[PDB]
């Protein structure tokens, strides 16, 4: 039960007869690691840094109960990489109990071993650096289609649908081995599942893709394409389900494709308010040999990892985490420790890398090969393109939408 008398906190507030103290838990702590992860330009926010500096594991929230659940935020590089290498957390755990089935199949997020292991190493092969390798031809292409089409127009252009999107939807779509006929309108489709006001009609939108997918996924598990649903379809046969492959497909169309348009839209920010540094990659690139590695520290553009329940009591840094508890990495804390300093700011000609932007453990991205392939082709080929790429207004603000790092438009001029 809050108390509306003391405090003026909307979400802490929410109560009704018959509400789920449970249910409100979960979403507070959730809401409370959302705004811990905004970001103040490129930079953690005032609160992620102050909490930085208590440790490297805090509460972020606690269960009215005695001997409740406690929510922790881990931060100290030390504590992230041991909760995410630990058997001792699971993530199944955190949509539903033991005899709780899978809620959604292919989304590997939410399995754990042994059934995790399977299903991954089963879709290992269609992400692995050697096919990247051999997708590569392609992505060089939609990122010179995507700079003529940028050029054709004229600035300034909003980067965020022409260079994140215009990247993002046409490469996710071919590695699925989706007819371009349908591309644009999959696209609309998904737009709609993520951002319609009405909850009826985005699952409506989703419906509408998911049987797409499905048709989709029937139609190329068994045929001869270099689609990921004829590699894993044609080495695995029956072992794995319509379902689950339908799951990955969705995954690598849905969250992971906005994933890589936020991070190139993010990648393209940076080389206007760093162009100095994004000159030497132009023109010396053999000198930046871990231009790539301090980008994606800098910029973490996935900033805290899905929780981590606590399957026994385990020690994490001091701290004791008791069985049911959870825990949330902040990928952010772990690769910015020495935010606000000389050594933190961007710096293009560092060694050694970091970093944890991809995360840690068996869940660690499975996309990184791809979307580094996205990026180290896309970012060089806007360098070499518009040299002279600036913000066309240089007093207004980026807008950031929720997490994570979401630059809500981009509009820049050359
Ligand atoms: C199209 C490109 C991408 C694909 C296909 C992809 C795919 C995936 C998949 C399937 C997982 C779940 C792996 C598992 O649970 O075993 C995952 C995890 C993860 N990905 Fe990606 N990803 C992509 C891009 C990105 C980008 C751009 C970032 C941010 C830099 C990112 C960061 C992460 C992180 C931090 C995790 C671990 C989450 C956790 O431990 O809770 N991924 N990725």
């Amino acid at each position: 039960i809050p108390n509306p008398l003391l405090g003026l906190d909307s979400t802490e507030n929410l109560y009704f007869q018959g509400i789920d103290p449970f249910t409100m838990f979960e979403e507070i702590n959730v809401v409370r690691a959302s705004q811990l992860h905004r970001r103040d330009r490129f930079d953690p926010v005032p609160e992620l840094h102050s909490l930085m500096k208590e440790g490297g594991l805090t509460v972020l929230g606690t269960e009215d109960s005695t001997e409740g659940r406690t929510a922790w935020l881990a931060t100290g590089i030390d504590e992230v990489r041991q909760v995410l290498g630990s058997d001792k957390f699971s993530a199944r755990l955190l949509y539903g109990g033991t005899a709780a089935g899978i809620t959604w199949p292919g989304f590997l997020t939410q399995y754990d071993p042994p059934e995790h292991t399977r299903l991954r190493r089963m879709v290992v092969p269609a992400f692995s650096h050697r096919r990247m390798q051999k997708f590569r031809p392609r992505v060089e292409q939609i990122v010179q289609d995507s700079l003529d089409t940028i050029e054709s127009l004229g600035g300034p252009v909003d980067f965020v649908p022409h260079f994140g999107w215009a990247i993002a939807t046409p490469a996710t779509c071919d590695f699925l081995g989706i007819p371009r006929d349908d591309q644009a309108d999959l696209a609309r489709i998904l737009l709609a599942s993520r951002t319609d006001r009405s909850d009826k009609r985005r699952t409506a939108a989703g419906n509408k893709f998911m049987t797409y997918m499905k048709q989709h996924v029937a139609q190329s598990r068994r045929g001869s394409g270099d689609d990921l649903f004829g590699i894993v379809g044609r080495e695995n046969g029956d072992a794995i389900t319509d379902a689950e492959l339908t799951g990955v497909a969705a995954f690598v169309m849905g969250a992971a494709a906005d994933q890589v348009a936020r991070l190139l839209a993010a990648g393209a920010w940076l080389m206007v308010e760093q162009p100095a540094q994004f000159a030497l990659l132009r023109e010396k690139p053999e000198t930046v040999p871990e231009w790539l590695d301090e980008t994606m520290r800098y910029l973490t553009t996935d900033e805290k990892t899905h929780p981590r329940v606590a399957t026994q009591d385990v020690r994490i840094g001091n701290q004791l985490v008791k069985a049911g508890d959870t825990v949330t990495c902040s990928l952010l804390a772990a690769n910015r420790p020495n935010y606000p300093s000389a050594e933190d700011e961007f710096d293009i000609t560092r060694e050694k890398a970091e970093h944890l932007a991809f995360g840690h453990g068996i869940h660690h991205c499975l996309g990184r090969a791809m979307a580094e392939l996205m990026f180290k082709v896309s970012i060089p080929a806007l360098a070499h393109r518009f040299p002279t790429l600036r913000l066309a207004d240089p007093q207004r603000e980026i807008t950031l939408g929720p997490p994570p790092f979401d630059v809500e438009a981009l509009l820049l001029d050359w």
